[PDB]
């Protein structure tokens, strides 16, 4: 059975709790548990862990090392600034997949920057909680080509 | 009224597939739109396609979209990166599109960080292959299915 | 010998009155381009006209300009910030130009302050709208009848 | 009617005086006459006032709230180091256009940066004192729009 | 009743106890409890939180939401650096005056850019200890209006 | 020479426009009634305050080079200037009187040209964003630190 | 099996010889190439020839030589500095290529310095001249007659 | 108050991860036998050795205010935090213990981020690329100059 | 007899006043008093004007046109704001010299930028008021070529 | 008869002892060999000198002037940091074309910034020793055009 | 018996002979003593080269090839500037290390720059001629696994 | 050791070739002219006046080195090297001999690198663009400095 981790950074747990009429009701709790049912229908072994803690992400990531085939993380504000975590993703060699629920580019110009987007497999941003739908399943139809 | 996607490959997207298959892949355009005609009819959308090498014929695309489409699906290639004409036809014509790289663009030459239509497009797929216009054609009927 | 003039007009103006009007103003290129044959009728001058969405087409028509135009008006539109090849172009066949935009484009983007035209053009005129047009018309028309 | 204030900046009061056989040999005054006349051709009320000093030319601005409909400014060298001068057109919120004689992006690199230009309706530059001219039809067309 | 909460961040519990007789005596409790005192005259609640963990300063902020009026933040370090406890605030979106008690524009220049200052209601540097206290005054002067 | 303390406020260009642009959605208080409201403020104190609003640099800095020997501290919104003057700066440098600039907006909020400023480095402290009471809280800075 | 090398000429090129000729000098475009393809025939190569305005067909051109050409001379002109879609056709093919400029192109403006093909050419040649074809060609057939 | 100097070993994030990553082409080199060797070698030295490896900034900022007046010298090996942690350079700062900066690997010859430091200029010196032996290094250095 | 226009920018009179103990006790009236019987000694007539207005000192340049065949200019801060200025001499045609009295190398970047050096005919910093002395000479030896 | 001098920078007497099976076999000495039986057979007189001191390199240039028509020259590192040389071939005006045998542009983006290239006649990079022929029979070529 | 080349950049000769009460004593012939006699315990062979020249330091670069095992350089001001240097050790292929007395990042923001510290094995600053001694420590280290 | 001044005059690159390129759009003056000239003026002043020309950045090094303990100021004229050569300033420095920077041409008058200099910051003071004049006042305002 392949085994994935759900990362989400900082700030996540308040999804659908601003002005939700204009930015949306999806909580957190719903992504996850939506991605819980999906992984479970295509015999994924899913995992997650939101923290606003720089550390307990590095943590997590040192953790799944050996048992681990993939991860998707929203690493949210962490992407621009920690070099740790790009480090420690590098360190425990899991191929990984970056999400970004809005469309980061058309925000301040310091966003474009990331510490994690060059070492991704690959990136989605922009497309709400589908991102995290179409991550799962691009992790998994990798893992099955070997 | 079925919804109607315009599906557009910008420069030398043709040549996929040929490059040292065993180690590039071998995947073609050509497998990839007709792969994807054939997931737009599952979801009831009807699909329309074109590749150039040419800017002009990708703005003319997207000027003859105006009034007949619901959503815009384009992987630029090279063009991202310099195609001031492209963002303003896009921004013209007012259809919302998503952009798609096959490959992680972000890890190769600094200078393909730069893009002039990636702040416009409601979002961004790169790095996950031929699955990303398949992600992006579902992203884009579950946008229009909702509203 | 009367003067002839040539107008060209870049990438995306054909679109000019059809992205909500009622907001972003009516007028069409087409229009535009008629109100000042007619100008240039009254001036005594002939004018020639061109739209294109390809830089190509624009080079090539700057090209066979040679020994038939004495002046040259463009909205370069968003070849503006990108077309080196058109720069090259006009200081290639020397004849002097004015450059129009509609709108003021220093308030938007920061990257279309960047030119590789405004530096060699003899002046540009943005921000006025049409009117821009009649201007550099009148412009162009006055600096040939004093030399 | 109409009444729109024309405002020159630093040094224009030199203008026909350095090397007129090679940078032309109109003045300044003849600008300012042949502007007032073609004002009163179209039934506008033209106010104008040169100065060398960047303190003038702002408080004309000020002096202009409530009673001008419109600004034609040709800047000089303030464009490139005036904040106050932007923040004087700003404060009082009388549309201007920006006009400069000759093209300021054929000469040094330090002149495409402006104060002004993106806060005027446009810009004219290169095209002598026709650019004067051009500039008061553009200013009378739009008020004649509302 | 208004309610404010006082966040101070990393390294601010160290003060007063580096060469005091040049870089002064004032400690942080000493700041605080003075603070309180003047929040009590102004019929404020001043909750406080000093901390040199990130997310400890976020979580505060998360906590405050639907009971706190206002925050006021001595970000220390942080401000150059932590795009996570700007986004914090942003999703909050409770009011905030940022306080530095020195003047950071006259440091390194890495210490001119900041994170927090363009999403402030306002700013107050150089000021030492009265810089919270006249951020204190503001926060309620505007609250009161 | 008197032991009462005399404090120099200036205000750089446009603040005399204060309280006439687009009034209902920015407010309708005017420089002449913030002065006003500091002179009361600064006599309740006990300290002399004197006042120059200039859209001309030179005033500026002539009021600053006058203010030699006579005046125990300055509080400057140097509105535009604070981004362009050079001048300025090496005015307040010269006379070496302790100042703290004010802005009534939060100037970081604004473009990124105004981050910039030839006065802030060597500024006491800067206040910005909290409108006219920020006056009010350099006036109470500058007491506190000269009470000292 | 002779060698086949692919001779491209970009933008503006067209021009050559016809801008005051007293000053530039009289060589036209059709007189190098009409040279080289003697110097070619005696080296026992074959030579193809395009020059154009058009990004496009340059691209089309590099595409259309896969598989029946050895190495790719190429004056790129003003889309050196510009097209990222000419690098990636290049890079596509894998044929290896030379970049020659008449002019010296670092003697110019500051913009000119910068190039999308220069880092991956196996070498440059500028300001010699049409020479520099001949030396370009010559440099070919040396490299491809080693391997 | 003892005789015996006191040095604080302090190693960021994901050090603790040495020896685990490609260990045929990397090399199996633990952190924990590092730390023992360096004990073994303070030992010699007659030196007090503490050591701490964290992945969170808290920590080693609140190990650094510990120090306080029982540390003579910290070795610090900040791993990505000296790129990133203005907030470790003042905990650095604000303790005024003089520390030196150790990299196992040559942070020049990697990403050209990893050129920018807010420690190394405040450091007493820094040793990178020579592996393991910078930490003996590094203590050998201490130990000298608090000799003098 | 040459006619040679002395010009000194802003703060400039405030030359001897700040820590002379420190800074030196030359003022700006010596210097100049000293300066005009150095030009005396040389057939020149030395005019002067110090002021704190950019609009004084662009004044003073367009009244040299035809008067006028060399100027000295301290600009102090002016010389890396005022395009003003550089449009001024550009616009008059009368060549200038640049001083400075301090070495304006060594002290803030900001201080590199000049939009008048570039157009001087040369540029004098660093030598104190001696440096007025020099420029004189140098505007006398070239116009008695 | 025309004079040329060929000058070699530093490092350049290292050729063809690195690694020659990867970087190639051919050495200083036989390209100047080759280039001197070349220079004969077009009736030029050729003089060299390689040396890895700056100063070394400025005096030849001093030497050649009023006896030496053409300067062809492989500046080595010294292209990209010495402005002394650049002031040297000014100083003497003498016409040179400047040689690089890798292709400069694919290295380091520091070996992109030349205080040469802009002054010369031309550049070639990239073509191995084949620069150093083709170099010598554009300068020919252009001696005698004149 | 390996043989390791110490490379010493320009300026170094004056070590110990610049304010020495403030800046310290030692010498640039006493380090290279000191070093000698432990190189002689590590049996290793030293040899020394220090010049104000460029061309000299990369004439001994060359000349080590094929008899050399290690290089040690303290390259002075030259890391900032040399490529040429940069291309000699490449050139050799010759591991080195490079060492600076002093922290090179705690002065002007230019000495952050240098052709040299990418392509060493590694870098020691600040920490002054024991520097050294820890380079020829890591170097024997090195040549000896 | 005398009680008479002793200066240092360094010529740097290409300065040899002073007064042979395009001499009637240039001048005819030559380098042997200039330091002759300058030769007669340190006379008449009762100063001691030393010379060395050079295109080698080491032998420039060495005299500044060899200066030491003989020499009261320095009069340098770097040409090319002001921009390029850190060994130079690190010589200067380490030497602690004050010197003048001159440059016959005005330097900001050309390309913008020559605007950088590695000398300019740590030098008395700067003379540029006023030929060869600058050298006669560069070594008037040594003397002055001295005699003071």
């Amino acid at each position: 059975k392949f085994h994935i981790l759900l990362l989400n950074g900082p700030n996540l747990n308040l999804l659908g709790t601003r002005e939700p009429e204009k930015y949306g009701y999806t909580t957190l709790a719903e992504i996850v548990s939506q991605l819980e049912i999906q992984a479970q229908g295509m015999d994924v072994a899913l995992s997650h862990l939101q923290s606003n803690a720089e550390h307990a992400l590095i943590d997590s990531i040192h953790q799944a090392r050996g048992n681990t085939d993939f991860i998707l993380i929203n690493p949210a504000a962490f992407t621009h600034t920690s070099v740790a975590l790009r480090d420690a993703l590098l360190g425990v060699q899991i191929p990984f997949i970056e999400i970004h629920l809005s469309n980061v580019h058309a925000r301040e110009p310091f966003r474009h920057h990331s510490y994690l987007s060059d070492i991704a497999v690959g990136v989605i941003c922009g497309l709400g909680a589908d991102g995290y739908n179409f991550a799962l399943q691009a992790a998994v139809n990798r893992l099955s080509k070997s």
